[PDB]
């Protein structure tokens, strides 16, 4: 009997990663939803759901993402839209005896002035910042849902937190305010149009960490399907999650002067220095997946020119 | 027009104290379910009620509430329960031109190590109590809920958060976690049977806070019925709570030789030093409530005085 994968937000990008994987694999069988088809802000539906649809496992990569604009604007939408879906599913999966499931973090769930590179421990140890505030109270509510669950009833609900993230099925428009697919498009254009310049705000000096969602999916898979016994030695009842990332570093300026030779583009990268850097470096500590036996295996060069591929064909 | 005043959780202790005194009011048409009626829990149940009631001012005080057994025990009951009932009210609030509402939170929301006395600016600073854990995310999770329905929508939705409380509806059993309805129980039979001591874990020596429930639901009415402009220069968006409590800390040893005077008992109270005590200090900072003009009435001894007469008049 396969298992019954149920990947919630299958078509986002994340699900959409974890779905590619895992529809690979003959030992398992995808439930799948679309929004139109079941509402997950609705908790009756969602019960009905897995009161009919015998699940084994479920990826929870549905939410209300998006940039800066996005999270200062509809601030209300993000923490009671992302609370409503983590808290149906949660509990639909246990009153239906789904015993194994994945929640998905964000790195921005940590605090602003997090020691780094951040270990896991770093959650809840101090304020967070503004623009993400509501967006991260309620992942780290749906963190604790995980952990309560388990710790109450004898769950195994897994959480993981990536880093930044890049890949296909983004949003490469110029104003994303999340700077891969952003730069990207941006790049591209201004070696369509042979503009001479393309101007990032800042100095380029700031440190940042990004992971293809390729990789972020096998590492969600990954620690999915570890023995309990095993993710029980490498992690905490009450400090359970596990980053998901590199573990490793690049300044702002390295990244956008490899997505200008990536795209191919023949002007020059300007950084202007009256704009302000945020924090000098942000970054997941990672000992905790590579201690679990998942070390990633996508480049950033070479996560960038196959993203940028799937861009050309998609545009 | 009378407003239309909907106390959720109104059978509870803190709601019925601020039905107690709005039920005097001949400005206030309240509005009541018991749980039998309404079930919070469901989204549903919550939006037909407000889609027909026509309500005007909610008071949030319905909640999953218990001592350190229970919240150690059923985590995720309390995590969700408290998820669930917020969301619910708040959306369903908003949903239907709600635009007053008062949150209650609870002193045990800030870190454990935080500075004394706490400062509303101490929400989110560190890391939290481990017994009180879930509870606290949901609790922090209503206020942000509220916050961001204020920064999205203009509601005015605000918030306090109440010290440790005392008064009539509490539980008075020996073994309830709560210090002060335990001890008035402990000490009432031990001058029942004459016993000849009654020993107290810890050496007496901590500080705490304590303030009756009848001045909590004054307090809270206080709150709700200042202008908002008022409001609004006394707090933040992103940091709109207010501490409701005397500011004023006093030692166990203290609360229990009062409350071993107040029933008239006649043995001895020991404190066994053999067992740990917990931090040596936990007290809110009031400052924002006595700018707002707000200042206790019940002192500790009447206070403890008037809830005994309560329990006596309740066996
Ligand atoms: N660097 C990081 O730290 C990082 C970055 C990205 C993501 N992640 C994690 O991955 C999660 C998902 O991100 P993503 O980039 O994959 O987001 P996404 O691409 O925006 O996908 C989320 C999916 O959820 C669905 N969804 C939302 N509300 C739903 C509802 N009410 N019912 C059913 N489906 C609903 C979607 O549908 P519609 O579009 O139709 O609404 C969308 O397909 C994030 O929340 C975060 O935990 C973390
Ligand atoms: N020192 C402090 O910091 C402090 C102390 C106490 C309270 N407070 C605040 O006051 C809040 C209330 O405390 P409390 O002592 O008044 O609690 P309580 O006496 O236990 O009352 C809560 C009320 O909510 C109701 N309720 C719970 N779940 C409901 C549901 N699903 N549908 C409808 N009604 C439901 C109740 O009904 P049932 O009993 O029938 O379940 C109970 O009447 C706390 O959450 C906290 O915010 C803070």
């Amino acid at each position: 009997a396969k298992q019954r994968v149920f990947i919630a937000g299958h078509r986002g990008m994340v699900g959409s990663a974890i779905r590619r994987q895992l529809e690979q694999r003959g030992d398992v069988e995808l439930v799948l939803r679309t929004r139109d088809e079941l509402n997950l802000l609705d908790s009756r539906a969602v019960h009905d759901f897995f009161a009919s649809e015998r699940i084994d496992q479920v990826y929870l990569a549905a939410a209300k993402v998006g940039g800066i604009v996005a999270n200062n604007t509809y601030p209300a939408d993000f923490i009671y839209q992302n609370m409503m879906i983590e808290s149906n599913i949660i509990h639909a999966a246990h009153q239906n005896d789904v015993n194994k499931l994945l929640f998905l973090g964000s790195s921005c769930i940590y605090p602003k002035l997090a020691k780094q590179p951040m270990a896991e421990s770093e959650l809840l140890q101090g304020t967070l910042e503004p623009t993400n505030e509501p967006y991260a109270i309620a992942k780290i509510a749906g963190i604790k849902l995980c952990e309560s669950y388990n710790r109450q009833y004898g769950r195994d609900y897994r959480s993981v937190m990536p880093t930044n993230l890049y890949g296909p099925h983004d949003n490469f428009h110029p104003s994303n305010s999340h700077v891969i697919p952003a730069l990207l498009r941006r790049f591209h254009e201004a070696t369509a149009q042979k503009a001479p310049d393309v101007v990032v705000w800042g100095s380029g000096t700031p440190m940042r960490e990004f992971l293809h969602v390729d990789d972020m999916a096998a590492a969600s898979i990954h620690v999915m399907e570890l023995a309990h016994e095993v993710w029980l030695e490498n992690t905490q009842p009450m400090l359970s999650h596990i980053n998901v990332g590199t573990g490793v570093d690049c300044t702002i300026r390295e990244l956008a002067q490899t997505i200008a030779k990536v795209v191919g583009y023949k002007g020059r990268v300007v950084f202007d220095a009256s704009k302000p850097d945020g924090t000098p470096r942000k970054l997941l500590d990672v000992t905790r997946l590579h201690q679990l036996g998942w070390y990633h295996e996508i480049s950033l060069e070479a996560g960038l020119a196959s993203t940028y591929q799937w861009f050309l064909e998609n545009q």
